[PDB]
Order: structure tokens, then C-alpha cells, then sequence
């Protein structure tokens, strides 16, 4: 919206045009506080401009409470590039001009803002980046960076997801319907491991080739339209966000509510419906930390491999604090997410 | 439109919104090709969002054509501050409220943007600015600065008409018409020094004690509604810009135009109808200069402030030049001078 697009409270905002390729790039820093602003970058293709700069706004925000509620010295930032085609249609040639461009705007910041890969973008072309700018996170291993994140993302959506299940009162994953929404990345890893701990997998992905492997390996496909309908015990959303509208909310079928994507619930009165429904939501930005545990984890402070597993392993932790206090105080979850932040920022 | 703000070439946008002042801040990076971009912080109050970010944007290209044009190493940018109310009703402690917060974004660009003081900033700001930011021009003297650029300013501008008056076939500046809008800082100090070149002066003011005291001084004042219907022989507007209009460049009844301000064209079509009534303009982004000579000059170059004088002088041998190409190419004075901006710039590389 407008109010989102120009009427911003965020730190800064960072906007450029070019011609040649018809892109333009949105780099927003919500706070750097904490630490320099770090974000992924996100290129896709979006309706309007409008469209673009609310979701840099948003996610922007999930990336400041992400790092601060996860004990990470840095602040949050997010840079979306508003593709003229579809990804897949840009060609390398062009792809590799806008790489270039967003890595200029990053150097400008000089260490005041850090991205590294989101919905689209990969360690390749962070390596791309990286010729231009050296504010990156997430170059692949050869390059020097930590590589990819979503192993530690999904085994902190994991744990995460195990911490609700318990407390909502089901017990373990075992015999209980998972319903993974997006077999990406993460999504996928996430699969293997609820599988492995007695769930039963329902799955669903605009991408056939990946629902068909998953059928492949036992599971339950699960048509896109059928979602949001469809009946289980958790319900992990782990391909885009502001999937969880007031109406959906309202007509939900499930017990629990954990996955990977940022930027889950779209309205706040949304997540006041689930909390009133019954339905236990582990807040998206604690839930999905483990790709910055890794990324600052392993490119910042140098963690080994095993501590930041550790350490993404520790998400369910920080939920059952959040637990605590949306139970003590009669808070929804996001709200306590944001209480127990708000606490650790020391704010 | 919004959107169609966004559809700007510039190497980058900076904005910022404080909900407590209620003011939009912005910073359009033009190029910063041959150094750091600079330019002036302007404290306006603006229609629209879309407004203030066109003006930074027509300003930032300015801006990059006078560093080049004058043979100054730096790339140009400008800084607009959209105000929620006029300048005058901002309280001291809002007004530094909204300073420190601009302070705070030219400081996340690190060097990239060096500024300075534009309309409705002086000097003092500049020290405040200075508090959070080290990346400011201007600053007082006794806070390092090298101060006030308006002095040099007047002095380029002032070269630039008399050069421009004598290639018009005008000669000297004796005995002429002169019509000056906007007696600031800058048309002040014009003012002065037209007259004691013997021209004869109307002057122009929302102030009424500065036309006042022209008016003491021998001059002869104009009602601003009247400001483009008195015949001169030259036309100085040292207030705001865009005050040629195509409507406008039909309709003016002078020789020359000569003056302060950034951005005079309003349009295109009026460089070229000037071009075509025989009235001989000098392009705005090189009389101007003055002060960028200035403060680059002594707060970068190191420069003596005899140097700068040198220099702001030699604006007018740069209008010559201007004029030349204009003649033999068959371009409009606007359009030689980018030119030449052009040239400079590539052998400076
Ligand atoms: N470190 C990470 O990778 C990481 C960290 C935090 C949060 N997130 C969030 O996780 C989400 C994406 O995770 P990812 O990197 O594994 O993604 P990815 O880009 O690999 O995921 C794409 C997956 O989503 C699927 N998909 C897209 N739209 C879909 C739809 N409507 N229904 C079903 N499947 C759909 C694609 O087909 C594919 O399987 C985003 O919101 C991202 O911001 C990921
Ligand atoms: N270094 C400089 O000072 C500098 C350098 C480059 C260009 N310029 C341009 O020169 C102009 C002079 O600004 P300045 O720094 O001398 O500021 P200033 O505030 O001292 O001068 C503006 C003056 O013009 C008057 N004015 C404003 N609106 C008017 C109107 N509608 N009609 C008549 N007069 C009006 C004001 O009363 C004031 O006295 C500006 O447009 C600026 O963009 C100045
Ligand atoms: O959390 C996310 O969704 C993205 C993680 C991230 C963290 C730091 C830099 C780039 C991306
Ligand atoms: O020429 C101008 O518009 C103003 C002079 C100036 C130069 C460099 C930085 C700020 C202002
Ligand atoms: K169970």
C-alpha cells in the first residue's frame, strides 16, 4: 500500500531506475542498532512499484526483530529488485547487468548494509556480486562464504515446529499430518525431517517435477487450490509470504502453524483469529532464523558448522519462551515474539 | 506520480520519512563519475512527495554539468527536504530534530554525497549538520568552513552578464537596463556590482525593506506581478527557477538573460524560442558556478580565496567559449555548453 510504500519509519530507503534493463532496485534498512543492516535479495516480479517497496518495508522489519530476537549483532535490512520478466526469462546477459548495478548500490552504504541470497538469488551470483561489492554474505564455499543457509533454516523450522507441537499438546510428530506448503530449498529438507520422525507428509508445489518425487518417496500431493482447505495437524508454509489473510485464518483446518517463509500472516487481526481458533503459530521470524544463525553464525563471528547447528537447534528454545509469555501475559505469539525481541535488544 | 519519479536515471535515490516531523527527506545521486557527488540541502515545502523528488533529481543534473563544466572533480547530487509546513512556522528544535536526521542518512553514504547550503540552509545548519556528519561544505570559518559562497557566486554571475551583454552587441554594462529578481544573498550583491558598472537597476522582492533599501540606493523597484512584463536590457533571476516558461520565452522583452538560480528553463522549447527571439541566454549551471568554485575550491582543492576569485571570474571566458560553439554549430547556448561540459569532462578524465 501507499501508506507501506511511502509513508515508511524505517532507517532508509534506497531506489534506482535503469533503462537498459527496465529493473529497478529497492534497498530498505529498517535499523541498524544492532549491527549493520543485513537482508537478503529478493528478484522477482511484482504488479507495482507500490507492490515492490512494501515487501522490501516488511521484510526489512522481519530481518531487525529476526537478528535481535536470535541474539545476532546486526540490524535489519532487505533489498527486492522488481524484475521486468520472470526470472527464468532473463537473460544471463541482463541478468548479470542488474547483478552488477545492486552491487554498486550495496558498496554506496559502505558496510551499512550486508545482503546475500532470498527468493531467486543463489551463492553464484552473490560470487557474481562479490566481483563488484564486498558487502556479501552466503558466496559459495570456493569464494569463501558460508554458502547456502537452508539446511540450518530447515532444521530450525524443525525444531521450532517440534517445540509447538508439544505444547500445543499433541505429543511428537509422530502420527500427526504435516502439511508443507512450497518443496523448496528448505521446504524439502524440512519434508525429509518430519517424515523421518513419524509424520505423515502432505505436499504441495507449483513445481510438478518436485511434487512427483515427493509422491515418489511416499508422500501425499496436495493440489494448490486444495490448500489452504486441506485438513491436518501443522501447517508449514514454506514457499511465499502474507499467506495467512483474515479469512484464512478464520478457515484454517489445522492445530499448529510453523514453517520458513517470512511474512506469514498479513493482517494482525489474522493472527489475533488463530490465537482465538486454537491455533498454536511459532512466530515466522523466530521459526525461520537458522539461515542468519548460519550466514552472521559462519561469515561474522566464525562459528563452526556444529555450533551454529547448535545454535538453530536453539529455536525451539527461544519459542518456548515465547510460549511462556503469551501464556503469562494473554498475548498472541507474535506479540510475545515481539516481546522477548524487544528484551533481548535489551531495549 | 510516484512512479513516474522513480523513472529518473540517477545513480541513486536516498528517502526518508520521520513520522514525528511529518518530514519526507531526499537524496538523488546524479553521477559521481568525476568525484563525490555534491550538492546544496534544500528545506522547501512541496505539493507532493513526486514534487520534491523531481526538483532533487533537476537539481542533482544540474549539479553534474556545473562540477564538470567548471572543471571541478567531484559528480553532483542534491539533497531536498520536503517540509510539512513553511520554513518560517518550524520550530528551532524541530528544525533540529530534522537536521540530525538528515545528518544521519548523509552519513550512511559514507563520502559518496558531500552537501552544502541550499535554499531556506545557511551556514549554521551546516555546523549542526556537522555535529552528526563530517561530509559538509560550508560550515562556518570558525567551525572550519570556508562560509558563505554567495559573495562568489555574484561574482561568476555578475562576470557571466557582462560577457554574455557583449556578445550580444550590447557592450558594456553602462547605461544598460538591468532587472533583478530577487535581492538574496546572491542578487544582493549583483545588484551592487551592476551598479557600479553603471548599469541602471529595477529591482524585485517579496522583502519590502530589502526593495526598501534598494529603492534608497537609487534603484527602481518592480511589482512582482510585473516582473516579466518590464522591458530590460538584461534579465537576472536570482530567486526561484523554472521562471522560463515557453509561454514566457515569448513574451520577454529584454536582450539578455543573466542570473543566480538553478533550473531558470522551465522548458525545453523556452531555451529555443530565447534562442530564436535573439534573446541570448547564459546557461544557469555555468554563471552559477560561483559558489561550487568556492567552496570545492578552498574546502577541497585547498584553493586561496584569491584563486577562487580568479576562477569565478573566469566564468565569463568560459561563456565565450559557450557562445562559440553555440554560433558555429548552430546550438542553442544550452545545448554548446553541455556540450563543452561534455569535453571537459572527458579530457579532465
Ligand atoms: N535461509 C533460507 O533459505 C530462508 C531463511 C528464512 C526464510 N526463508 C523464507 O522461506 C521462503 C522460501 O524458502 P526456500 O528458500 O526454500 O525457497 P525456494 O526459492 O527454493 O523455494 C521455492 C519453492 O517454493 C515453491 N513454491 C513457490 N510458490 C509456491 C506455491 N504457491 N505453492 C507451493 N510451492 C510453491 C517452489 O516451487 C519451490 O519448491 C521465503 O518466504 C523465504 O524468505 C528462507
Ligand atoms: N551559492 C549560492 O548562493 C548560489 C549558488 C548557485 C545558484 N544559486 C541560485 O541562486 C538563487 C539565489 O539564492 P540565494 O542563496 O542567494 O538565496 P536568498 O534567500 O538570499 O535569495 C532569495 C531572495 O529572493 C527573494 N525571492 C523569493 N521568491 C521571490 C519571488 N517570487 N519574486 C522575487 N523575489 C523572490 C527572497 O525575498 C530573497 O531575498 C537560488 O535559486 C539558487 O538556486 C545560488
Ligand atoms: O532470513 C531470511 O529470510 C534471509 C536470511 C538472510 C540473512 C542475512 C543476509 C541475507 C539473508
Ligand atoms: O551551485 C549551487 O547550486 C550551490 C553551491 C553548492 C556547491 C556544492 C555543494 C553545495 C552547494
Ligand atoms: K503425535
Amino acid at each position: 500500500s501507499i501508506d507501506s510504500a511511502l509513508n515508511w519509519d524505517g532507517e532508509m530507503t534506497v531506489t534506482r531506475f535503469d533503462r537498459m534493463t527496465g529493473a529497478h532496485f529497492v534497498i530498505r534498512l529498517d535499523s541498524t542498532q544492532l549491527g549493520p543492516a543485513a537482508g537478503g535479495t529478493r528478484a522477482a516480479q511484482y504488479s507495482q512499484l507500490a507492490d515492490a517497496l512494501t515487501d522490501a518495508g516488511k521484510l526489512a522489519g522481519a530481518m531487525t526483530l529476526k537478528m535481535a530476537v536470535s541474539n545476532l549483532p546486526m540490524g535489519g535490512g532487505k533489498s527486492v529488485i522488481a524484475l521486468p520478466a520472470p526470472r527464468h526469462s532473463i537473460d544471463p546477459s541482463t541478468w548479470a547487468r542488474i547483478l552488477r548495478i545492486h552491487a554498486e548500490n550495496i558498496d554506496k552504504l559502505s558496510g551499512n548494509y550486508w545482503t546475500g541470497p532470498d527468493v531467486n538469488t543463489n551463492s553464484a551470483d552473490m560470487d557474481t556480486l562479490n566481483d563488484t561489492t564486498e558487502f556479501v554474505f552466503g558466496r559459495s564455499l570456493e569464494r569463501g562464504g558460508a554458502g547456502s543457509s537452508a539446511f540450518t533454516t530447515a532444521v530450525g523450522v524443525f525444531e521450532a515446529m517440534k517445540a509447538t507441537v508439544a505444547h500445543r499438546g499433541l505429543g511428537s510428530l509422530d502420527g500427526l499430518t504435516v502439511l508443507v506448503q512450497g518443496l523448496g530449498a528448505v521446504g524439502g529438507s524440512l519434508a525429509s525431517l518430519a517424515a523421518e520422525a513419524g509424520a505423515q507428509l502432505l505436499v504441495a508445489d507449483t513445481d510438478t517435477e518436485r511434487v512427483a518425487h515427493a509422491v515418489a518417496l511416499g508422500h501425499t500431493a496436495v493440489a494448490l487450490e486444495d490448500v489452504l482447505s486441506t485438513p491436518c495437524d501443522v501447517f508449514a508454509p514454506c514457499a511465499m509470504g502474507g499467506v495467512i489473510t483474515t479469512e484464512v485464518a478464520r478457515t484454517l483446518d489445522c492445530s499448529v502453524v510453523a514453517g520458513a517463509a517470512n511474512n506469514v500472516i498479513a493482517d494482525e487481526a489474522a493472527s489475533d483469529i488463530l490465537h482465538a481458533r486454537g491455533i498454536l503459530y511459532a512466530p515466522d521470524f523466530v521459526a525461520n532464523a537458522g539461515g542468519a544463525i548460519h550466514l552472521v553464525g559462519r561469515e561474522v563471528l566464525g562459528w563452526s558448522e556444529s555450533v551454529v547447528h547448535e545454535r538453530a537447534v536453539a529455536i525451539g528454545d527461544t519459542l518456548n519462551q515465547v510460549f511462556e509469555i503469551s501464556d503469562n501475559d494473554g498475548v498472541t505469539p507474535d506479540e510475545a515474539a515481539r516481546t522477548l525481541a524487544g528484551r533481548r535488544a535489551r531495549e
